[PDB]
């Protein structure tokens, strides 16, 4: 039983549940996220927990991660997930679309000290975009 | 359009699951050559075992949502996605019962004022992978 | 070193060079690939030797197969390959587009009696079509 | 004729030659791509020449961006286009696979003042991953 995965798989659950009250359990106090930088300055368990609401505000509170698998090598986590969601609120200067859509996405996480220090995930943009009706932004983000 | 309003018939045929009115919008010499592999069937008949197919392998609730619907002369495109969970064989392949989505593109040609010719585009990878990738037990 | 993941590099370098002389060799004599049943009713090494050509014809004298990853289990092999060409003939009723392209593919192969017996093979038919520019139909046959 | 469109061919051209002296004359002083935060706090040509830098660096000198199609709506472009390359560098902590690869790409432009002023890129990562063999990363640094 891997520590690391069930560690990962809580991570998970935070986006489908939108709780993130004991992310501190398994987010790093230093943790980063890159894909986050556009956003806020934030970081550790604090920038985990925006990015949990971020999700749930942007593609609906029903927004689900599915998980299709999640290998391991030595302190690094591979997770293989699908996002499922309906896009209701503003994403990066494009207005919601109301379109519903769902994406793979491959996750890496690296671990120090026993929590999530590193972790970057690739959303399956274009695949989204299209099943948005490819929006034209209204704004710069 | 009345070409349009056709193939979103269609689409609600593998929604519901219900075929019996296809003979309205489909030829009666519908083909299909994504379906050679399984019949020999023509029209109404095939399209019919089409969506059987499609509720016994990716579930009852399975369903194909519209992203857009376009056309020019006798001919429509349609981009859709299909969402479902893999319950049943798929050419060989053991029932994972894993949820899976993946974008469709169709094209259909209409003749008689009927859907004549039907090409459609899963996306056989990107279902593959939300599969887990499942090793074949058998030839289909 | 599997005998079967050569048979299939040698499946892969036959659409790389266009030359299929000895795909008896590998190919099965029932050999069947469901995904080229519109086109002909061929089987075997036949089929396979038409399928080279009509590859090189479609996409091009230069187009390749390149290999990402095989593996094997039993008597099966899957391929990770990735089809890059130029769109320069008939494709299903669209007009040569002239297009480049590149697309992933998986291909999953049985083995029977040591040689392909079955090819499912799963191009990215959207990718492709559109780097192809999404092309319109001219006509539902061949042409 | 399009000058937004040219000045996008333009940027296309200066990803395929590698030749950013004249960058200035389409990149707005204010130009800023969100993809670029992980690796620099850079602002206007100096931004976008770097990331040329980087795709060439990375992706080797006969890494290639083709044209699918442009398009345009008011001051927005997109582009709609597919990088060709080899991974020959260190790509976000993982070593050089020497691996071909191609993957679709979707780039929104926005103009200011008749030059590019906001630029968001979407290449296709997990396609792009799958090609490169998914590498473990060696480091998260
Ligand atoms: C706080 C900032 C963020 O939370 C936004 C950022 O998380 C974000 C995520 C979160 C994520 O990585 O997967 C759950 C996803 C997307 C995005 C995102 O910013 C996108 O911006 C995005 C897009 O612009 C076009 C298509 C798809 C996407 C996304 O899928
Ligand atoms: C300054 C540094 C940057 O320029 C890095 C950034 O360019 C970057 C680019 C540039 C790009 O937009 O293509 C024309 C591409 C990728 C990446 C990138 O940082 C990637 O990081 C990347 C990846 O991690 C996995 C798969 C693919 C990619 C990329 O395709
Ligand atoms: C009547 C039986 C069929 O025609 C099977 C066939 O419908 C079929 C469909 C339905 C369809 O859209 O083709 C018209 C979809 C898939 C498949 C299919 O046979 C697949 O076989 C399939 C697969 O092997 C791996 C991933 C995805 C798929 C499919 O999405
Ligand atoms: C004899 C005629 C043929 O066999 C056509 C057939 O070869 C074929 C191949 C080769 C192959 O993978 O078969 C084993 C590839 C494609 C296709 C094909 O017929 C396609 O039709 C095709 C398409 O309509 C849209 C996008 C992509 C493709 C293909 O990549």
């Amino acid at each position: 039983r891997s520590e690391q995965i069930a560690a990962v798989r809580r991570m998970v659950e935070a986006y489908n549940t939108g709780k993130t009250d004991d992310v501190a359990d398994y987010i790093h106090p230093e943790y980063m996220n890159p894909g986050t930088l556009e956003f806020t300055s934030l970081r550790g368990p604090e920038l985990f927990a925006i990015n949990v609401a971020w999700v749930k505000k942007t593609f609906s509170e029903e927004a689900r991660l599915e998980e299709v698998g999640i290998e391991e090598r030595a302190d690094w986590v591979r997770a293989r997930l699908v996002l499922y969601g309906r896009h209701v609120g503003e994403m990066v200067g494009m207005a919601p679309t109301g379109r519903l859509f769902s994406g793979e996405q491959i996750h890496l996480l690296h671990f120090v000290d026993g929590k999530i220090h590193h972790h970057r995930d690739w959303p399956d943009y274009q695949g989204t975009y299209r099943q948005l009706g490819e929006p034209w932004p209204e704004t710069e983000h």
